[PDB]
């Protein structure tokens, strides 16, 4: 495991959205750095599954039911973590994602759309708010709580998770795209804000990844690749979807001061060349 | 040494501009990956000094006098390297640099500058040509020679070296800024061109670094920064120059397929936050 190359013994990594697909994979690999891992998620059972796997594999982890949108809940969790492990060294803001209420059915408006089609005009204010809250405030509020504890600590840093959308928006998903542009911006803002007290901030922008959770979404109901999947492959030079494991190197690089002490305020694409391609 | 984390035993790393400040330092560290290192430079003595140090420490290196602008010379050197080590796995295009004839004395034009000041109007065509030749063709021609050999080799990849000045240009240095903008662009072009045959191409964009060779250029005022150095420091969030050591992590990240298999066409800033800040 390449994570074993990076000695983070006695450091505490706090990971939000830890029960999710990407973060649960990454959390399990980060255990091999010998760090203590706190797994924060609204879904305690999902995070606790990850904690059990880590502990069974010889690592050190614990799950904490947390709502990243509720500041005083995060603060309570921070106190429990202090009892169990200590205070934060590395914060990974993994909580995030999109939802159907802020997604259109159609790539483009048209003059001949079926009445059942959810268009731009059908997106609910609360759906848009939900996406921005989760993907921006859900990183900002944990950063307020845990960065306070990181102040002054050698090697402290923050990781946010951006998206291809932050570079150029994707069709159908305006709120998610806008919120990820905002978190890319916030990454740079934080890097500058904390630049005199030694907390770096960087982001990983994954490209198009596949997992067993989204595999079925890449096909229509008859098992043919969707037009969107075909467009993704067409506009990805390496001609494939990425895998979760392909984010691990970037994460280790950015969180390990021996590798990235002078790397700060970067949004690092891991995307098979997608953002380097014109389409032509 | 973190380079020892990355097993490149029996692979061949070809480094151009190897006798230079940054590349000589990085080549010495890459020897700890156990790769064979070929050190290419127009200054044989400078490259051979590095080869001797690497070999004395138990590494495997050889220097080769090369002009990266002369295709037939690069081809002859490629043949020599095949005899000594074999064929290229990883190419680092480190040859590059500016020329005083393509640089102004003044950051901005004014009326009634004295005759002695070298202004925009004094920039020499041959100096501008020199900078573009060295920084763009000086990467493209070795890539033509050595990528031919990398075809079919698992894990093969190309590294270019860009600059801050590629993102927005720096005062006084139009040609060097333009040529590095062009190599950033070429990095993306190569990534796409080789994307269906398994050769990644990425670039590192070092920010403002200090070395033994430029220390007395940055701190002239005995140990107070020069006016340019003060501009750099005030516009770098981390408030310091970078060191050669602080580029190694990024290099290892990008050249090791275990870390960066899906990272392609990226230009990675290593700059203390410079690119994330606008001075306000
Ligand atoms: N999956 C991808 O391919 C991909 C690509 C680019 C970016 N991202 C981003 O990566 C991050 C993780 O994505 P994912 O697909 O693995 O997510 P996921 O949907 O699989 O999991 C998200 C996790 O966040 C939890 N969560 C939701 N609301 C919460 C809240 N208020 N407080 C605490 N926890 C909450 C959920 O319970 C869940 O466990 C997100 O920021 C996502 O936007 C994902
Ligand atoms: N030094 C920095 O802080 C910095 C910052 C950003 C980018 N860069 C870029 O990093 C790379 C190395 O920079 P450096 O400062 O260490 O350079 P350097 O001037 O110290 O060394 C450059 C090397 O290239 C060799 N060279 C010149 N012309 C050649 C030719 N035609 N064929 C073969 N070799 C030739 C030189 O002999 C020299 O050894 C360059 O591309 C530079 O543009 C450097």
């Amino acid at each position: 495991n390449i994570a074993a190359n990076h000695n983070l013994e006695n450091k505490l990594i706090i990971i939000t959205g830890a029960g999710g697909v990407l973060c649960s994979f990454l959390a399990k690999q980060l255990a091999y750095t010998k760090a203590n891992i706190a797994l924060l998620d609204l879904n305690f059972e999902a995070a606790d599954k990850v904690a059990k796997e880590i502990n069974q594999s010889g690592g050190k982890a614990k799950a904490y039911k947390t709502n990243v949108l509720e500041l005083e809940n995060i603060k309570e969790v921070r106190n429990q973590i202090e009892t169990d492990f200590g205070t934060c060294d590395i914060l990974i803001n993994g909580a995030g994602g999109n939802n159907p209420k802020a997604t259109t059915d159609n790539e483009f408006h048209q003059f001949d759309l079926n009445e059942t089609t959810r268009t731009f005009f059908d997106l609910d204010k609360s759906g848009i708010e939900f996406v921005f809250n989760l993907n921006y405030l859900g990183s900002l509020l944990p950063t307020q709580v845990f960065a306070k504890d990181m102040l002054g600590k050698q090697g402290a840093n923050i990781i946010n998770i951006s998206s291809m959308n932050a570079f150029t928006p994707l069709t159908k998903i305006p709120a998610y795209s806008g919120a990820k542009a905002a978190i890319s911006n916030f990454t740079q803002w934080l890097a500058v804000y904390f630049s005199k007290v030694g907390i770096r901030c960087n982001a990983i922008a994954p490209g198009f990844l596949v997992s067993n959770q989204n595999l079925a979404l890449l096909f229509d109901t008859e098992g043919k690749p969707t037009d969107r999947a075909n467009k993704i492959l067409t506009n990805t030079p390496m001609g494939r979807f990425g895998e979760s494991e392909e984010l691990l190197g970037a994460l280790l690089f950015l969180i390990d001061e021996n590798y990235s002490a002078f790397v700060n305020g970067v949004v690092l694409p891991v995307d098979g060349g997608f953002s380097a391609y014109s389409g032509v």
